[PDB]
């Protein structure tokens, strides 16, 4: 209120952006892990 800086709107947003991006990397990596370790004869 006197300082609703609390989280610079930038910080919430900055955290949101990082959080989503970090998850995305993990998502891609397993995808690639599936295929690089050699997905499978899924065929």
């Amino acid at each position: 209120p006197e300082s609703p800086k609390g989280p610079d709107i930038l910080v919430v947003l900055l955290s949101v952006m990082g959080a989503i991006l970090l998850i995305g990397l993990a998502a891609l990596l397993i995808w690639k892990l599936l295929i690089t370790i050699h997905d499978r004869k899924e065929f």
